[PDB]
């Protein structure tokens, strides 16, 4: 599954809606290994859409239940990530991710 963790606590109050652009700054690490990926670094946060499956399991039901300002980690098991055949090149097979996850604003 998905387990949320508080690093910094949000409104309380705003949550996103299916259907609502969220805007956030993420960091990806395989799970006591390498860092694979990071927004922050780029300089310029990451945008979707919730419920239109452009997005990981893990992050569908993990940003969910996020407050705006709210910074979380996330620990997201194989099956609601990249399961038994990963990401090519990149995730390898049954591979948990921790990601750190802002939730900025909602548009
Ligand atoms: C160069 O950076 C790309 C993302 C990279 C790709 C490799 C990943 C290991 C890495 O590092 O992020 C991650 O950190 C990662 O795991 N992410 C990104 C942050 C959100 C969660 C997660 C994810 O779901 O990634 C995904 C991940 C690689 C998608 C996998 C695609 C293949 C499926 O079988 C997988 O099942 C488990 C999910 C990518 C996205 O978040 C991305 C916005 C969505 C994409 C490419 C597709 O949706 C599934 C696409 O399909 C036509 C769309 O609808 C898409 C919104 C259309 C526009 C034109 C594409 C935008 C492309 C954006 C791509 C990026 C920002």
């Amino acid at each position: 599954g998905v387990q949320v963790e508080t690093i910094s606590p949000g409104d309380g109050r705003t949550f996103p809606k299916r259907g609502q652009t969220c805007v956030v700054h993420y960091t990806g690490m395989l799970e006591d290994g390498k860092k694979f990926d990071s927004s922050r670094d780029r300089n310029k946060p990451f945008k979707f859409m919730l419920g239109k499956q452009e997005v990981i399991r893990g992050w569908e039901e993990g940003v969910a239940q996020m407050s705006v300002g709210q910074r979380a980690k996330l620990t997201i098991s194989p099956d609601y990530a990249y399961g038994a055949t990963g990401h090519p090149g990149i995730i390898p097979p049954h591979a948990t991710l921790v990601f750190d996850v802002e939730l900025l604003k909602l548009e």
